[PDB]
């Protein structure tokens, strides 16, 4: 089976295509190729500034008969600048994506910043070139407006992005609609066992963005540490006759954590989706568990002038 | 200038004695010796299980004329198991400490766990030996009850412990009484500049617990930069580390029983670091967290 049941009954594909940093012709080809290969889950966001292009690619695929809307699981996210404008931000995402509903809508960060206009998300700086962090809209107020997007019928499922244990426990304690999903960076070098286990205990599906850590299949410069170069994963890739990326992705799937790897290259798109077609043995899961480095690789731009993980 | 003005007008001594892991005769003597040397700020907590002994030492000090209550700044904290029983927990701390009011009352962690009885705080475990974390009381509900301890006259100033940027921004956005203080681990190997600056921007005084940092082991007091500055200023490395936090408006609560160390820590008020030397220390940040909850919780809250 290729899906996981969310706590409101909807089925979510456990492999999705992460769309962060895909643009223009590469974005169009990636989405079309992915749908042709069998991808049914696409992870977008307002602040990627690509929702119109994502919508155009999905529209082409539907109009060409490659897939039906109801077969797709489409996610977007409300940016930090719209924590006080959730419903209108949601309507704007739907307009740009050419959709009547979203399958999943996430709070992109547990952080409100100065509003910059609906549909024109931004990370505005103050007089000292420091992120203009808002201190008027609570995360709970934002969450209750996420609940409104559900009651309005704009969104089926709602959830969190980049929330950790304290913030997730807080959400559970004030939520009227419990989050369906909590998405955050996790992979074999940042395993976050306690956070994953806590989400699952309370019926929240944890979802791994950045599920390969720093890693890409490109030729690159020295000085970028990644779980895919770990000898443990290299050995397991040889054992299973899989790529190291496939081993890393399957490790998250084995613990009930869907993955949204990013890729435009058809060979790799195909390999990542074929993670559905093998299983890791128990002892090999336990071997991968030993290589955690507690190593965070997905960070906000230095241009914020604030380390939110300080 | 031995105090900093909180956003509600009360003065707080920038050097305090942290009482974590002091008990029995060591605790009583440390408090009496600290007061005699000039300490006026004492950082207690319900979950340290020592409030009765802390209160007895403070009472003895006042009774002997060493100090008056109004000259002392006393802090306690509500434990994770009491996030739904804040006023009861506060009155219990006041009873054990033999005080009529607290100067400062902190939420010990941004985490609620299963209630274990007022005055008998604990970190309870579920069926699989994992911390029994509560999902019914919000941090905002706890905060409004911290505000109620102020309304009732039990507490002058209220604040946060072990909250970081996302949680502190959230508190500021729903608080009716803005927190006076945010206390967290910070020292030259875990400088957290963005968090310190954010607190200060919004009128919250950041306060450094674990201000000296950390077989074998690791410590900022062993960094060649601090060792060199110690010789340059003719101070101890610990004094350099403490002064560095004081220089950026971040009070410190070092823990210590030995009179010689108590005295040296308080004399941090008697010298200043030059701008260029502060900048030298700023270069040695390691983002290195050393103060962690017990492994017996079975959960890494910083996961």
């Amino acid at each position: 089976m290729s899906t996981i049941t969310l706590n409101n009954g909807f089925e979510m594909p456990v492999i999705g295509l992460g769309l962060w940093r895909l643009e223009k012709e590469e974005l169009r080809s990636a989405i079309l190729n992915a749908i042709k290969l069998g991808y049914r889950h696409f992870d977008a966001a307002a602040h990627y500034k690509t929702e119109i292009d994502v919508g155009n690619a999905i529209a082409e695929a539907i109009q060409s008969g490659l897939v039906k809307r109801e077969e797709l699981f489409i996610t977007s996210k409300v940016w930090n600048s719209d924590h006080g404008h959730v419903v209108e931000a949601c309507k704007n995402s739907l307009k740009k994506l050419q959709l009547d509903y979203l399958d999943l809508y996430l709070v992109h960060y547990p952080l409100a910043t100065k509003h910059s206009g609906v549909g024109t998300t931004a990370s505005l700086l103050d007089e000292n070139k420091v992120l203009d962090i808002d201190v008027t809209v609570s995360l709970e107020t934002t969450w209750h407006d996420m609940e409104k997007t559900v009651s309005l019928g704009l969104v089926r499922s709602i959830g969190l992005s980049n929330y950790e244990l304290f913030l997730t426990r807080d959400c559970l304690s004030y939520a009227k609609i419990k989050p369906q999903v909590s998405q955050f960076e996790t992979h074999p070098y940042f395993q976050r066992e306690s956070l994953v286990r806590f989400c699952k205990k309370h019926g929240v599906v944890p979802m791994a963005h950045t599920p390969l850590g720093g890693a890409t299949a490109n030729v690159k410069a020295f000085g970028s540490i990644s779980p895919l170069e770990d000898p443990v994963l290299i050995g397991l890739a040889k054992k299973y006759q899989k790529s190291v990326a496939q081993i890393a992705l399957r490790w998250n799937i084995e613990r009930g954590t869907p993955v949204i790897p990013k890729s435009s290259k058809v060979e790799r798109l195909k390999e990542n989706l074929e993670v559905l077609n093998f299983k890791l043995e128990k002892e090999d899961i336990e071997l991968i568990n030993t290589i955690d480095k507690k190593f965070r690789t997905t960070l906000p731009s230095l241009s914020w002038g604030v380390d939110v993980y300080a």
